[PDB]
Formats: C-alpha cells, sequence, structure tokens
C-alpha cells in the first residue's frame, strides 16, 4: 500500500497472506473457518498444494499459523479485462479464530455499491512506493477514498484502460488521497461498516495517479454463497 499507515492484525483481524509458490504474494480476506477470499489474478490455472494461508500475524511471512489449500474457485476469470478478478480458496484445516488476530469478515448485501467520497479501510503487504515491486514485511492500512465509477472510467479511458472498469468493480485512493493499491496488495480486503465490501485488484500496466481497482464484492455475493455452499465446482 503506497500512502498508508504500519498497522496491526488485531486492527484488521480478517486479513491473510496468500502464499503461492514461485509466484507474487497477494492478501486475503477470512470469510469463514474454511474458506478465503482473494484475487483471482493470483491463484488462477495454479494447484492448490502450491498456496499457503497465512494467518494471525502483522508479519507477511513470520510469526502466525500457515495453512495448505485444498480447493480453488474460480468463476469466470477474464485474464485481458481482468473481469470477475476474485478466487475462493478452501482451507486443508480449519483456521483457527480468536476473535483477536483472526476473525471473519461479513459479506456486504446484494449489489453493494460504495458511495462516492465514502472511504474503505484497505489493508495489506504489498509495495509501499511506486518505484519499487518489494513487498512490505509489516501490515499496512489505509483509508482509500471512493472515486464515482463513471469518472474513473473517464480518467482511464485517457490512456485507453476503461476496459478494466465494469459494475463488477469499484475505484478508490488515486491522486486526491496519494493512495494506491501496491505491488502485492491484489486481493488485500476493503472494509466498509464491518462487512467486505471490495478486494483489491492489481493492474500491472496502470502508473500510479489513477484510482485504484476493486472488485465491487456486492456485485458477486451470489457467486461466493453458491461456491461455499458446495454449488460450484473448484479449478
Ligand atoms: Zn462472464
Ligand atoms: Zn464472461
Ligand atoms: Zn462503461
Ligand atoms: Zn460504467
Ligand atoms: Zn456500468
Ligand atoms: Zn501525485
Ligand atoms: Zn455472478
Ligand atoms: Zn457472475
Amino acid at each position: 500500500i503506497i500512502g498508508g499507515k504500519k498497522s496491526d492484525i488485531t486492527k484488521e483481524p480478517w486479513a491473510v497472506g496468500v502464499l503461492v509458490d514461485e509466484k507474487p504474494f497477494c492478501g486475503g480476506s477470512i470469510l469463514t473457518a474454511n474458506f478465503v477470499i482473494t484475487a483471482a489474478q493470483c491463484v488462477d490455472g495454479t494447484k492448490p498444494s502450491d498456496i499457503s494461508i497465512h494467518y494471525g500475524s502483522s508479519y507477511r511471512t513470520t510469526k502466525g499459523t500457515s495453512v495448505m489449500a485444498k480447493k480453488i474457485y474460480i468463476v469466470r476469470y477474464h485474464p485481458l479485462t481482468m473481469q470477475n478478478n476474485y478466487a475462493v480458496i478452501e482451507t486443508e484445516m480449519p483456521i483457527k479464530l480468536d476473535d483477536k488476530t483472526t476473525k471473519k469478515i461479513e459479506l456486504p448485501s446484494l449489489l453493494y455499491d460504495p458511495e462516492p467520497d465514502t472511504s474503505v479501510l484497505v489493508s495489506g503487504w504489498g509495495s509501499t512506493n511506486f518505484k519499487s515491486l518489494e513487498y512490505s514485511g509489516d501490515l499496512m492500512e489505509a483509508n482509500f477514498t471512493v472515486v464515482d465509477r463513471k469518472s474513473c472510467e473517464e480518467q482511464y479511458k485517457q490512456i485507453e484502460a476503461d476496459k478494466y472498469i465494469y459494475d463488477g468493480v469499484f475505484c478508490a485512493g488515486g491522486e486526491y488521497d496519494e493512495t494506491y493499491i501496491g505491488y502485492g496488495d491484489a486481493g488485500d480486503p476493503a472494509v466498509q461498516n464491518g462487512t467486505l465490501v471490495g478486494v483489491a485488484s492489481y493492474i500491472s500496466s496502470m502508473p500510479s495517479e489513477f484510482p485504484s481497482v476493486f472488485l465491487r464484492v456486492g456485485y458477486y455475493v451470489l457467486d461466493i454463497k453458491d461456491i461455499i455452499s458446495g454449488k460450484v465446482k473448484p479449478q
């Protein structure tokens, strides 16, 4: 996270690390003791045994508990437009919730759409400046100001990138806050009123000065609940 500050896992006990064998780090969020949600770009086409979930720690890779993935659920991820950029990971063993450092985050109401000028709380271990691709050892947090979807699309259209902006995402941060999703921050939870309203995307082709992009969880709540009910085949 660029332009945030050092946090603590007790401030965002839903946040987890998603370690992917020989691939980029991502963040994630606890939905239930058995399910974690992250970005699709993190785990698309990756075997579950190559994926670890790191929970209950402020640190990126150490001092918590690690649990292997069992199944990966992807629902029509389109890497070209980054449409439907979410994945649900089922753990091999249950996550030990403790209402201190490890807690589930509630899903939002159907089609929830954060209002422009409101703020979402985002937390993760991605890069903390735009020159470095190195991850943060410490959990960082920031409030990202929500940018109107149309206005964000118009901005992205300037560099012909408007294809990344659609109803299934919302935009937050950017020049107004000087606050951005960094490399490694894909999958980071975005929280509003004690519910998970967004899941961070990372668009490698995008420079700074544009708002960051977040999966609109509301748009996909039926899909998330279908996955959790066992009504969706794993990858
Ligand atoms: Zn589709
Ligand atoms: Zn499609
Ligand atoms: Zn449009
Ligand atoms: Zn539109
Ligand atoms: Zn639209
Ligand atoms: Zn600037
Ligand atoms: Zn759907
Ligand atoms: Zn869908």
